[PDB]
C-alpha cells in the first residue's frame, strides 16, 4: 500500500515551516517553496518547523516517513542502499537501514511496520522553547538520492504526520527531498527549469 500524502491541517491547524537558507554553493540544507522541495547534503542537519493554531493534547506525536514520488515506484519501500546500511554510522538508536533520522532527541522511536515494512521515525510533539513561536525538529537523510541499489536517482517525498497517542491521524504535510552534494546549485537549477 501507499501512505496518504494529502495535506491536512486538522483541528490544530498543523503545517510545516522551513528556514530561508539561500542557495550559496556552500549551503548544506535549503528549501524551495516554488518546488515544495528540500535539498540537503548527506547526513546534514535539516531543520523542519512545526506550526499549529492551537496546542495539541499531551501524548501527541510527530512521525516522518519517506515514499517514492513516482507512482510506478510509490509501492516500493524507501530504504538505505546496500553500502550505507552497512557503514556502521549508527547513532545508537536508528536502525542502520532507515533513511530518515531525528537528530538529538533521546525520545525518538524508530518503527519497522510489521505489515507494510515501511520505516518511520516518531517523536513526541513538544511546545516551543520560551520565546519561540514554533517547534523545530532536526532531521538527517542518510543516503544520496543517487545511491545505487537504494533510491537510485528516484525522487522521494517525506510525509510528516501529527498523530494522537494511539497513532490516529491529526494532521499531515509533505515535501519532496533531494539529497545531493550541492543543494544550493541544484535548487537554483531546478527552480530555473520550473520557470
Ligand atoms: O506552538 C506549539 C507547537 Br508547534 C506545539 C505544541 Cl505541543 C504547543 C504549541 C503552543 N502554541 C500553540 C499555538 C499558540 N498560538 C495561539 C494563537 C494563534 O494566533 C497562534 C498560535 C502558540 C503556542
Ligand atoms: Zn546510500
Amino acid at each position: 500500500s501507499v501512505p496518504s500524502q494529502k495535506t491536512y491541517q486538522g483541528s490544530y491547524g498543523f503545517r510545516l515551516g522551513f528556514l530561508h537558507s539561500g542557495t550559496a554553493k556552500s549551503v548544506t540544507c535549503t528549501y524551495s517553496p516554488a518546488l515544495n522541495k528540500l535539498f540537503c547534503q548527506l547526513a546534514k542537519t535539516c531543520p523542519v518547523q512545526l506550526w499549529v493554531d492551537s496546542t495539541p493534547p499531551p501524548g501527541t506525536r510527530v512521525r516522518a516517513m519517506a515514499i517514492y514520488k513516482q507512482s510506478q515506484h510509490m509501492t516500493e519501500v524507501v530504504r538505505r542502499c546496500p553500502h550505507h546500511e552497512r557503514c556502521s554510522d549508527s547513532d545508537g538508536l536508528a536502525p542502520p537501514q532507515h533513511l530518515i533520522r531525528v537528530e538529538g532527541n533521546l525520545r525518538a522511536e524508530y518503527l519497522d511496520d510489521r505489515n507494510t515494512f515501511r520505516h518511520s521515525v516518531v517523536v513526541p510533539c513538544e511546545p516551543p522553547e520560551v520565546g519561540s513561536d514554533c517547534t523545530t525538529i532536526h532531521y538527517n537523510y542518510m543516503c544520496y538520492s543517487s545511491c545505487m541499489g537504494g533510491m537510485n536517482r528516484r525522487p522521494i517525498l517525506t510525509i510528516i504526520t501529527l498523530e494522537d497517542s494511539s497513532g490516529n491521524l491529526l494532521g499531515r504535510d509533505s515535501f519532496e527531498v533531494r539529497v545531493c552534494a550541492c543543494p544550493g546549485r541544484d535548487r537554483r537549477t531546478e527552480e530555473e527549469n520550473l520557470r
